[PDB]
């Protein structure tokens, strides 16, 4: 019955973390020079003897940063709706209670497949022959893992939509 309610919420409860463990993890691209092996994230940079922050704010950087928050805000606004999916609260008939999360999670799934594509679509074009250690590191992966986690979080919630009303 309500296994989708208890299943789809779990696919988002972990996916919401991977999005947060993607904006505060300075490992979007691995690179090193002379005695400072580290990584490079959206906001903060890192080296060895010290750290580093942004300097110019590039177009594809200021695109991914906003779209990932637009996904997390569209992801936390689903687990709180998943809490509201169990408890029936009389409100109205438009937009079902165990169904609105399907549009909300898929919306969060939409602004991450675009946020991760704007990164890759410009990174290899803006670089390549210059930066030698071109590598999408272990935070770029967690963004793509959360792409599938919150995707199923909408699938399970959308699957229960037909089971309930029909």
């Amino acid at each position: 019955m309500y296994s989708f309610m208890g299943g789809g919420l779990f696919c988002a409860w972990v996916g919401t973390i991977l999005l947060v463990v993607a904006m505060a993890t300075d490992h979007w691209m691995q690179y090193r020079l002379s005695g400072s092996f580290a990584h490079q994230g959206l906001w903060r940079y890192c080296l060895g003897n010290k750290c580093y922050l942004q300097t110019d704010s590039i177009a594809y950087w200021n695109a991914t940063r906003a779209f990932m928050i637009l996904s997390a805000l569209c992801a936390i606004s689903g687990i709180i709706m998943g809490i509201m999916a169990f408890a029936h609260q009389p409100t109205f008939s438009r937009i079902s209670r165990p169904f609105s999360a399907g549009i909300m999670f898929f919306s969060s799934t939409l602004f991450v497949v675009l946020a991760l594509a704007i990164y890759t679509g410009v990174t290899v074009s803006f670089l390549g022959r210059r930066f030698g250690d071109w590598r999408f590191s272990w935070s770029y992966i967690l963004g793509w893992v959360a792409v599938l986690m919150t995707f199923f979080a909408g699938i399970f919630y959308m699957c229960a939509y037909r089971v309930h009303e029909c």
